[PDB]
RNA sequence: AGAACCUUACCAAAUCUUGACAUCCUUUGACAACUGCAUGGUUGUCGUCAGCUCGUGUCGUGAGAUGUUGGGUUAAGUCCCGCAACGAGCGCAACCCUUAAGCUUAGUUGCCAUCAUCUCUAAGUUGACUGCCGGUGACAAACCGGAGGAAGGUGGGGAUGACGUCAAAUCAUCAUGCCCCUUAUGAUUUGGGCUACACACGUGCUACAAUGGACAAUACAAAGGGCAGCGAAACCGCGAGGUCAAGCAAAUCCCAUAAAGUUGUUCUCAGUUCGGAUUGUAGUCUGCAACUCGACUACAUGAAGCUGGAAUCGCUAGUAAUCGUAGAUCAGCAUGCUACGGUGAAUACGU
C-alpha cells in the first residue's frame, strides 16, 4: 500500500543487516498495478456520470547479495497494514 | 457492471403465516441435515459560464443606492492608477497525485559499453516568478521578442461543479410524518410472462466496392489479468474444442511471438468473384434443463441494398477515420460499457 512508510523503513533494514553479518545490494522497488472502478454517481434515473475510484498496490521485494539468516528472520515485518 | 425459472415485483396450482430476505436447536427437521407536493441524504441541470456578496461610516422621509461606477488593462468584480467610502471572506487561479531532457543515488522474475553466453521501476531535490532584457506605453498593470528554453507565457490535461435554483429526477440505494408488506400475494418450488409485432421510434451496427474481395505463408508496442482461476511450446473433425505436457501465486508462466502493414494477389464491375439477415439436417459448451427463451464451427444455402428527399449532429492536430484490442457483473452470451496503442491530412482574412 502506502509509500510513505516503506521507504521510511528501507535504511533500518540495513541497520539490521549490518548488525549481524549481511551484507546487502540495493534491494529494488516493484511495479504498481492500479485497479479502476467506474460507479456512477446518481442512483435513480441517471448514467452519465461516471464517478472515480482506484486503489493501488506497491509491489516491493528485497533483492540483496547476501540474505543471512539472522537478517531474514525481522524483514518482511515493516511495510503492509491491517 | 449480464432476462433458461431475472428481484413470484407481476399471473394459476400447492405451501408455509415470527416465516421463506435483520427471522428458526441450517423449509418446522437432539446432531452430520438425515405517495419525493410531508420528509433525510446523494445528485441530474443552467455551468468550467463568473459571479453571489456581508461588516461598517455617510447621502436618501422611504424601499434603496454608494464600495463593485470611473482611466486602462485583462482567461475570470483577473491586476495595478482615481474618487465618502473602508475593509472583507467564496471559487476559477491557489494546495496538486499524474506530464514533458537531470546528477548523487537503487543493478529483480529487469538494460548489460566491453568477453559474449538511458528511461520505465520512487526520492529528497533541479528547472519559466517578467525573475532581467532593446522599444514605447505617466515609470501603471500588459506588447512581438529574449539571456538560461527539450518544456510559454494557467505549457498539455484532471480531482475542482459556486450564492441560488425551476415544491423539479429518486419512498425502487436508504430511515421515518403513514413501519416505503407482516399474516395480506406477505412469502416459498415448477410453469407461464417481460422474449410477439402492422406499425411509430432513441440510438448504434454488417454493409453496398476495386480509396477493393481469397488474403496461405509475413515484422513490432502499450495497458491489464490469474490457487473464482492464467493454460503456450512439438502437436488432434484444417476448423465447435486450444487435447497431451510444463510453468503459475506473480514482470518471468499464460493471455499473446495483436493491430495501421509490406512481397505475393489469380477477380473485371458479371446484384458480383460486393454483401449480410435468415433458411435447412447432422455436430460442440452448459445443467435439472436449449420448446416457448442461449451462445459458438464449417461443409451445403444468400431475398432488400449500385452511397440516401425535407432533414440531424460531431471537431482545431496527438482529437478526427477507426481495423484491432485491455475489464468488471457471469456455469453461459453484448457492437454495450470504458481504460490503452498505430498512421495522423484539410481549414482561423475576419466578427
Amino acid at each position: 500500500y502506502d509509500h510513505r512508510v516503506i521507504d521510511q523503513s528501507a535504511e533500518k533494514i540495513v541497520e539490521t543487516a549490518k548488525r549481524s553479518g549481511a551484507d546487502v545490494s540495493g534491494p529494488i522497488p516493484l511495479p504498481t498495478e492500479k485497479s479502476v472502478y467506474t460507479i456512477i454517481r446518481a442512483v435513480h434515473g441517471y448514467k452519465d456520470s461516471r464517478e472515480q475510484f482506484e486503489q493501488r498496490t506497491h509491489k516491493r521485494l528485497i533483492d540483496i547479495v547476501n540474505p543471512t539468516p539472522k537478517t531474514v528472520d525481522a524483514l518482511m515485518g515493516l511495510n503492509l497494514p491491517s
